[PDB]
């Protein structure tokens, strides 16, 4: 009898949930098995059927734990290499992070069955997508958020990619949970009608993939070069060898590439301390008709005679004469949680011994900043983690933007799937805004993404290489570039409002 007790059957559901959760990791790069997203969501919606809320919440937690425990544990690579803590602590911190994010899938499951206990199409097709949209927003907002592993991104090369330029990637998250909900409903109820509807709703967006919301601008085509210095991890001697690598790789490209790009924090020294190098390089670039965009750390003295330390992008050369007082620059807005700041650190700071506090704290640039301009080219900039924040990138985008720009350094996570998941989401921005995206990294993944998310050029990871190719700007506004998120939030409110009112009836 034991195998069939009520608690054992609940536990079986918890194990299955863990498995279905882990299957969802296969949807994202480098695995790119986009059907695994539909499989993972079908289990989440099937295993929560006919459960009390706290049971369902536990199922949603274990589902998320399988998803995040298997799709985010690459953060271990950075913790174990630079954290200085024993192995067990490092494992525990990774488990901790996955348990934290699993709270939001648990919240989704608990709320879904509490308000929509019955196995309906309303539950799986109306309430679930609406509620999923809410709990996923909270995951990406609370404590500055971590909106990593959103199944919509797995459709970058899939049947539903045509929806992203219209309503953004969250619209794909929305439809996937609806389509997966109906498939789950068809199987447990062994009924063909929800299957047909799921197939229609899933296939209707297919032709949209062929819409080109943009027009190429051939007369503005240029040769761009992206230097992948592949620099490992307080030594001037090594900074000089870093400028040597970048200068020597860049010098033969001046006069040939109109735009040259070094990655995040390529110049591993304060801008204040490199005026002679930067002015000399400015002159050489200007005298050959080339421009350089580069990452750097800028400790800027402020009104209060203190230093705001920014993660910065500077410009030099033709159409961007370098100057410490230039406004042709970009300061990272969204810092990496636990990388560039610790959440809640401002509140709990007065109690910390001064000697234990970090030497410097990173400051944040404004949420909206103008495009960078180099050699007459408009570049909407995002640094590293910022490229995953679709709404933010779209609010900095302007109709005159020629290319999206992202520079980053993903060496912290070595050979793991992290950099690939990051690269995957970056491509969704190019598709959302119908602009080519230039992605310059330290040791990968360095690539040019076309206006429909396609990989147009790329150099392999872990190589000291220059990616040189011709790139063409685009003009035109996708429906999502014009609107942003609010169309889907209306649809989410319509769905949410209609579902909860019927649950009250
Ligand atoms: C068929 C039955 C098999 C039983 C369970 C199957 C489901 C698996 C998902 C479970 C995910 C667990 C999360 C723990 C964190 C991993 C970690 O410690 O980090 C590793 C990192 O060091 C490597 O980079
Ligand atoms: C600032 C932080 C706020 C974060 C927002 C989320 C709020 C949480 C409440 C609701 C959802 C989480 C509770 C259910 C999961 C825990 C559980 O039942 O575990 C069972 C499992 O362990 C069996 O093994
Ligand atoms: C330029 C503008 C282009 C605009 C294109 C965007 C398209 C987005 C809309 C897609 C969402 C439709 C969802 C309908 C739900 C039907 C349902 O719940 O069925 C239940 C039944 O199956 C139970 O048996
Ligand atoms: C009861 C409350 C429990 C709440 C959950 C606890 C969360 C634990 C996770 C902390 C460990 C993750 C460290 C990631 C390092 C990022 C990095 O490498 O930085 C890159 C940066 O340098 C690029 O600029
Ligand atoms: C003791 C304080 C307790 C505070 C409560 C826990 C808060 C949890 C929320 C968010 C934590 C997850 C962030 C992981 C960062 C890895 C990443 O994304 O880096 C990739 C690349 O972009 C870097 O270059
Ligand atoms: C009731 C019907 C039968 C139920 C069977 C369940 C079927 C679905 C799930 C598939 C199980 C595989 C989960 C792990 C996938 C590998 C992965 O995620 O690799 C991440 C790795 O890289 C860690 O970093």
């Amino acid at each position: 009898m034991a195998f069939a007790s009520l608690i054992e059957r609940q536990r079986i559901r918890l194990l299955l949930a863990l498995l279905f959760g882990a299957c969802g990791t296969l949807a994202f790069s480098p695995y790119d098995v986009w059907p695994a997203a539909i499989i993972s969501l079908m289990g989440l919606q099937a295993l929560t059927f006919n459960r009390r809320p706290l049971q369902s919440a536990a199922i949603g937690f274990c589902w998320g734990f399988g998803l995040f425990g298997s799709g985010i544990n690459w953060v271990y690579v950075s913790i174990a290499t630079f954290g200085g803590m024993p192995g067990p602590v490092n494992i525990f911190l990774v488990v901790l992070l996955a348990a934290y994010l699993s709270l939001y899938t648990g919240l989704f499951a608990g709320v879904l069955s509490r308000l929509w206990p019955k196995t309906t199409w309303l539950r799986v097709a109306i309430a679930a997508p609406a509620l999923w949209q809410v709990t996923e927003f909270l995951r990406g907002w609370v404590l500055t958020g971590f909106p990593w592993l959103q199944f919509g991104y797995s459709q970058i090369d899939g049947p539903l990619k045509g929806l992203a330029p219209i309503m953004g990637v969250e619209a794909i998250n929305f439809l996937l949970m609806m389509v997966s909900g109906l498939l789950a409903l068809a199987l447990v109820k062994r009924n063909w009608r929800p299957l047909v509807v799921a197939v229609v709703l899933f296939a209707l967006p297919f032709p949209l993939r062929y819409i080109q919301w943009f027009t190429p601008q051939p007369e503005k085509t240029i040769q761009v070069s992206m230097v992948q210095g592949d620099i490992p991890q307080w030594d001037e001697g090594q900074l000089l060898n870093t400028l040597k690598i970048y200068y020597n790789a860049t010098a033969p490209l001046m006069g040939k590439s109109s735009l040259i790009i070094w990655p995040e924090s390529a110049i591993t020294d304060l801008e204040i301390n490199q005026q002679p190098f930067l002015k000399a390089l400015d002159g050489e670039l200007r005298d050959k008709g080339s421009s350089l965009v580069t990452g750097i750390v800028d400790a800027r003295l402020n009104k209060q005679n203190r230093y705001d330390t920014y993660n910065t992008i500077i410009t030099l050369g033709k159409g961007a004469p370098y100057s410490y007082e230039s406004a042709d620059r970009y300061n990272k807005n969204h810092l990496v949680p636990f990388g560039e700041f610790v959440p809640l650190e401002s509140i709990l700071r007065p109690l910390a011994p001064f000697f234990d506090l970090p030497m410097s704290s990173f400051s944040r640039g404004p949420y909206i900043q103008p495009p960078l301009s180099a050699n007459g080219i408009e570049l909407t900039a995002a640094i590293c983690y910022e490229i995953i924040l679709g709404e933010q990138v779209r609010d900095n985008f302007r109709p005159d933007t020629d290319y999206l720009l992202t520079i980053s350094n993903d060496a912290w996570f070595g050979k793991s799937i992290g950099p690939w998941q990051h690269f995957q989401m970056a491509r969704m921005r190019a598709l959302e805004l119908a602009r080519p995206l230039l992605r310059s990294t330290n040791n990968g993944i360095t690539a040019v993404i076309g206006p429909q998310g396609e990989i147009q050029a790329m150099i392999p990871q872990f190589t000291r290489e220059v990616l040189t190719t011709n790139v063409t700007p685009t003009t035109g506004l996708t429906p999502y570039a014009r609107t942003g998120n609010w169309p889907l939030w209306v649809l989410t409110a319509l769905f949410g409002f209609a579902a909860v009112l019927m649950s009250l009836r």
